[PDB]
């Protein structure tokens, strides 16, 4: 039963690793 809410019960260390990964590909780009 998860239409809009999936899993927002995570620690700050996990969310921090996800944010840095997003910026990594944005700066590295397909090169």
């Amino acid at each position: 039963d998860t239409e809009i809410i999936g899993g927002l019960t995570i620690p700050p260390v996990v969310a921090l690793v996800v944010m840095s990964r997003f910026g990594f590909f944005a700066h590295l780009l397909p090169r």
